């Protein structure tokens, strides 16, 4: 008699639970810490609103945690990136989750407001995001609640407009006070992504922060090996199960060479793309160069390359000038987390042909097309299966780490209302928690030869600001 | 009215369609021979029976011969390889087509059967074959119908047993003499991959082939490129689909590393993985060698690769003895053309469960268990979507420019019931046709440097010993 | 010019070839070139009496033409007695600039060409230092603590160089007033230092709280340690090798000890030029990068009778011991390319016989009769048996090195650098990497201001938060 | 008291000695080779007439061919390519040998008569070549000796003046019938190289092959391995020697995608250049294109490539029209086998600094500098060491079997070595790098239609 939930179909949760089987052997830093702190239950009484793509990989961290004590509601941070199945197993495990493939964005912002309507009565005391979408509900809400109410009339894109609805909805419907009291009892949050930990840092800067919080984006084990790593293995990934193009022979363009876009290029040469890269930063831009990478305008790319991915967490980097000059059916993606680098708005007034789920046929007035992935979603995540367990073991490892720092570690208040990371140690043993699977044999300094570089023979072995 | 087909559900037609629309343009090669040869219509009065795994690429070769004025029915090679939505489209289209993604090993042969009946009646007069099983299927009924049927009693394997019941139930449900009369009536055979060629050679250095045949998989503009960078590019989008592990930090074993094997430890070793190699020819060994691959034998890779792949063409690469020393989890799967590179007979005693469609995991009596990809049978056709359209349609535009050959070119008996392969100027022409997609701006010779090297300026370029 | 003697280069008569290199070095160091027009009507350098102890090479004589043209007073020296390239330390010379340096010159020459820095010609002292490894830094605090009076451990030398540095230590205390030391340490505004076995001395120095003057970090500038370190590396490692041994590297299994930045550009050298690499690490996260680039991480024992070349990238000591050599196959190739000689036990060798090949190539051979090919003797092998990194990765460290030394001398009029480690502020950081772009064909997209609000940026930088790794 | 030799400093013999030594470990074929064949003398009678780059790899070569039986002269078969310290070191070892580094056009064609003025009296009676010089001087002697010498008087370049001039000096001074007395004594010619095949199979069509000849470049474990691996070990070698630039951040572009050609782009983009490419066939324009490389003209490439190598064989590849369009100071070399695929002639007219030894910078009018590397020579002998010892022993284990072959032991003229000897020159090399070979089950090799011991594959395989 478990009804709370919503999911594709219930009925797929025997798959879930044997590629969730499967992917436990390749997690084996969560499947470690799940043996280190089971008996210690540090997340006992923890009640966890996750925002986070809704995948087979999260549902090992959603286990993960619950098997350290937490209490959880789960919704994914993306209308494309569930995997049904892995949603589906969740659900049949009693675990409340609000995550379809496909749902519209009305959907997806009323299920993120269900993480905070707690089974038995209350709120959450944690959350985990992938984004910052919880995190921003909360804030917003409880601006508007203080009575600062005009921006929720302000312009905006689709989903923004949905997402000011919400507010108003919850504000006209939940007890007055009910941000308050949600703010008032989380007791911090862990935001996974690079364009959720820029939000964060902005709050933090205004002031506005309502909690404390843990950047896991930029641990090393999370930064330099999902971002990078991660991104390698899944933008190709994303865009031969969606277009089944050859891509020897083939240009490709990547916008932005952070950590993603190093990945994202590194993905398309390694499949046999000639990559071209645009940068903003001149550092950045001097890497591609180095690495071999042609680097360019997209104004100059955009009559050029075969295959556009952007790679910024910035807004406008492909425009309607630049789709307009594409030759016939190149394709255009977004590996960034949301869906303003493309132009996708100034592309509904052009007629869009399904071709299957997350890829679509644009045709232009001249007759040219092109074709668009995921409506400029994740691709990785909307039209392949996002990164692979191994490396979303070292993320999740960290994420798991930061919700036992702010809720088990902060009886001393080490964690104020700012953003925090976790510390080198920490960062050290997720890496060391990976080694034996993939047959890593770790040398040990001896005594002198510590002494003689100046670090303890267990480590910490770098300092604050070594850059990997 | 039409319903002269066997596909998995008609309704995928449409879908099946789109993605032919868009594998056109990624096919120069076949759309300019349908525009050179369409108004000769040089197939006008053909009756090919094809052969050859039935997915979108296929499909665009389909069309390509009844533009050029084919009668056509077709089956697929390999029971997972069909792409339902390209067999739905072609049965849409009034072509009899006789494929599903799944279909029985019985279903499968009977299938094959099916090529020989033609519609209207009578038989094929041209066989398009990939992998020898349709050129089989007449030979050995031939043979059987000539008075030597002993054979038919001594089945070697299960498969072997399906087709000799085949052979025998057709020579009493079809007429008297019907071998021969098929036999009779086909002009000629055009065979696309390593396999199939090996089986008709030993036929005609044998003198038991019984019509021309055409060996397409020796043309430069097949062997090089198809079995090459196809299988680099469709390899590891068989494994992602099937396993979605992450392949960075991963030891692949490749067995064999003749143009298949090259193309697959490339796939491997770019998507990540540090690979091994095994050979039997010291060149093929030292070519390994000297790409930086460490080569060893199956049984010091055995317990130890993380991912092993055949790719050898011969049989009992992989042993039950191989697979009951591999680590837990290990995954194994065969890209040659067919399954017995694997012992999968060796396993049918074990624990088999179902992952998902072409996926299972095996558990031995210790426990340990291994994932099997397609159950041993081709794993990017299987697991994924073959090899991407642009390589296809140089293997496609040969197969064509063959058919042309043995239906319309042989006035003059040029091709008697030998194997032959395609002359080097047809091999140029077929690379010509695939340099304006991809942007590649060809040299001319001045007429000096022409005479200089003794070529003419328009080809061919290269001695007829030349290995590319 | 016939008047000037000050200086000791092998040959005087290189200098024409010296120049032409230069000339040649100049095109492909745009960042040098840049800041020479950028700040030489302004002669921020004037004034400045700069000590640089630095490889030899035909890129630093771009960095000390550039010095000069900003208005320094220049003493120069090599910081590896295998690093000078004799040609541009005789171009140098031939322009006038006292240099002391010659490729292949002995440990005690080295020394006392360290000390002639300090001399200063017309009397007196530098007033700045510019440093690669720390050792003309390392004189001057060695002679500072001994000269206040701690001098035990001048008596207790451990390796042939350091009881050739603790001699000239005593020496000068003997020879030169009383007080020589802490005169220096009084007239050094500060001290930039290169390289990463450097910045550890200086670090050590600031935490026990006797580092006597300011110092800059150039090694941690992103535009040094992500470029130099790796890609010179990349490029410059496989040179050295193929220079020394003229080794087929495709179907050879090499081992590289290290994966911080110059192991990764030492292994993809190897991995580029076609070798099967292994890689050492103690660091976990190094060690799973290492793994996730496709390298078997493994120890020196498990490597030592497998690879057909070895390569210490540590920064560390006591990396390739007599076990693993012993250990090795015949005719095994081993170098170092970390700052110092003692990440191979060379010591421990100098007992068996060793056959000179060629210069900076020799032969070592165990009573068993195994032997093995030693590079450099152990020191630097791309700098040693090559020509260390190509000049365009240079331009970029060098660069940093001119900012830093302006900063030091002409920007610090009111003591915002203090006895400490600074590195140099992102936005230099930038700089320095735009300078080099329009040379590369490099097109940089402008941020607009809604995009750089967005982000949290301004559109003129910097772009990155401080704790960005790149 | 042996002084027939002429090297540039005979000191260096105890150098060579040691790299020779050192370049024996690396080179199992030919060392194996010799342990096999030592003791049957196989070679005993021949007098081999040797043109080929005098480096150390070659001097392996040579003392294989002495341990053989054989009775040797040898020459350099470019004015670059010589690496002098293993000049002397054969001189020393007292087989003739005349090689210097630098040598002129004229002291090269010289030096390659002197092959054929045999110690003790009389003629070769085998020809080991490298790009078919020394079996041109016997062929065009042999024309003009039967009374055609009209055609030398008519050169169509400096080197071939001094060709025709060396030829009507052996006409002038040697006896009456000179070159048919060669051309009657010599059993055979191997041959190396693509651009000497393609001379044999010129003379062999017009029906003036003289002798038998094998075809070397052909063997798979020739062509598919020196021409491709070595060069992709070589040519960046060379281009980092005489320039020490940074190719990360340039951009470089290959003329030709044959086997130097795929080989010469991944020397530069594995060495971290960003690859361009120019083909005229269709073919090896689609497999550049396939491996990731823009396929483009010179006339694109001109003004914006940062290093350009020609790799055809062809001529006028790179012109004084694409080198007036370049940036100022690009790098311009050859690894194709004649210098003339790029227009070095028309460069005289501008003025040259050397900058040391095979490095020039060439200044236009217009100011602009071009670098030019061995004056357009091949880049990798002459500006570095070559192919690595291992890749040469593959070559020139084949070489050694050649010469086995035509001296020792069809229907065509030019023929290739048998594949089950191909087969076997790689079965030698496999023990020093590691590589296990797995051995065919009897039922395994019957399925593939094989025998156990091989040949493998067939006739018409490519690899
Ligand atoms: N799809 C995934 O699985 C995945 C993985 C991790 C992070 N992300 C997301 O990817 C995005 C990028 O993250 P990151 O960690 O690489 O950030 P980053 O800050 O390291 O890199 C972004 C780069 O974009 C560049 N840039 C900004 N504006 C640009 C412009 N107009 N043109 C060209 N370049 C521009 C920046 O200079 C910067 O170097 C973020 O939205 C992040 O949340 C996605
Ligand atoms: N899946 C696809 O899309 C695809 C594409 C092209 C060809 N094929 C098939 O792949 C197979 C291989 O074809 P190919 O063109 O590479 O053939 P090939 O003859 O070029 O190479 C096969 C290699 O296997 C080696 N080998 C044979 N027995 C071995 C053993 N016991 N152990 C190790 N190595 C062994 C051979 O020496 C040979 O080099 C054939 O069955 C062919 O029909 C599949
Ligand atoms: N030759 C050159 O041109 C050049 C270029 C830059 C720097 N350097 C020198 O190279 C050295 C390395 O510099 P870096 O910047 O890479 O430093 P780094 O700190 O980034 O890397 C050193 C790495 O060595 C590892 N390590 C330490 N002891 C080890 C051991 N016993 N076994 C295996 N790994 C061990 C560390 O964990 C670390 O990751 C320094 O001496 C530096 O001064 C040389
Ligand atoms: N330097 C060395 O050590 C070395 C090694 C092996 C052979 N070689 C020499 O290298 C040359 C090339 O040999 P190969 O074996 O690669 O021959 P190849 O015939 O395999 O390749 C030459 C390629 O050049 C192409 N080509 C001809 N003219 C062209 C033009 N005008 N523009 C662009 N491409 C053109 C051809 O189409 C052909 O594909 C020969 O002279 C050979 O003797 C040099
Ligand atoms: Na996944
Ligand atoms: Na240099
Ligand atoms: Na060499």
């Amino acid at each position: 008699g478990f009804t709370d939930y919503i999911v594709k179909d219930i009925a797929l949760a025997d798959f879930g639970r044997k590629e969730i089987s499967l992917a436990e052997t390749e997690m084996p830093g969560l499947m470690a810490t799940r043996e280190e702190y089971g008996p210690k239950q540090p997340l006992k009484g923890a009640r966890i609103a996750g925002s986070l793509h809704m995948t087979i990989q999260t549902a090992v961290l959603i286990e993960t945690l619950a098997a350290l004590g937490a209490d959880i509601r789960w919704v994914s941070c993306n209308i494309y990136s569930t995997q049904d199945h892995a949603a589906a197993a969740i659900a049949a495990a009693g675990i409340p989750v609000f995550a379809v493939k496909g749902e519209t964005l009305t959907e997806y912002w009323d299920y993120t407001a269900k993480l905070f309507d707690w089974h038995g009565g209350g709120t959450p005391n944690m959350i985990l995001d992938d984004g910052g979408d919880a995190t921003m509900l909360v804030h917003a809400g409880y601006r508007a609640e203080q009575g600062d109410t005009a921006f929720l009339d302000k312009p905006g894109s689709e989903e923004e407009e949905i997402f000011y609805a919400l507010v108003k909805r919850l504000l006209k419907e939940k007890p007055k006070g009910w941000f308050a009291e949600i703010a008032k009892n989380i007791k911090g949050v862990s935001e996974e992504t690079t364009t959720g930990v820029h939000r964060l840092y902005e709050m933090a800067n205004k002031g506005t922060l309502l909690f404390p919080a843990i950047n896991v984006n930029d641990s090393v084990t999370k930064s330099k090996f999902d971002n990078l790593y991660g991104c390698r293995e899944s933008l190709v990934d994303g865009i031969r199960r969606g277009t089944d193009v050859m891509l020897s022979g083939k240009v490709a363009m990547v916008a932005g060479f952070g950590d993603v876009g190093k990945g994202s290029a590194a993905s398309l040469r390694q499949a046999g793309c000639r990559v071209m890269v645009s940068e903003v930063d001149p550092i950045c831009a001097l890497q591609a160069a180095m690495e071999g990478y042609e680097v360019v305008t997209m104004e100059d790319a955009a009559p050029r390359a075969d295959i556009f991915v952007t790679a910024t967490g910035n807004k406008d980097i492909i425009t309607i000038e630049h789709m307009r000059a594409m030759k016939d059916r190149a394709i255009v993606c977004n590996i960034g987390h949301f869906d303003n680098e493309i132009q996708i708005a100034s592309l509904r007034n052009l007629k869009w042909t399904n071709i299957k789920p997350q890829v679509d046929e644009i045709e232009f007035p001249d007759k040219h097309r092109i074709i668009m992935l995921s409506e400029g979603r994740l691709v990785n995540l909307g039209n392949a299966m996002g990164h692979p367990s191994f490396v979303m073991s070292a993320s999740f490892t960290n994420q798991t780490l930061a919700q036992i720092e702010l809720f088990a570690n902060n009886k001393d208040s080490k964690y104020a209302k700012k953003v925090y990371v976790l510390p080198k140690t920490l960062d050290e043993k997720v890496a060391r928690l990976h080694l034996a699977k993939i047959g890593v044999k770790l040398t040990e300094l001896r005594k002198d030869q510590a002494d003689y570089i100046g670090v303890k023979q267990e480590g910490p072995y770098k300092s604050d600001h070594y850059r990997y």
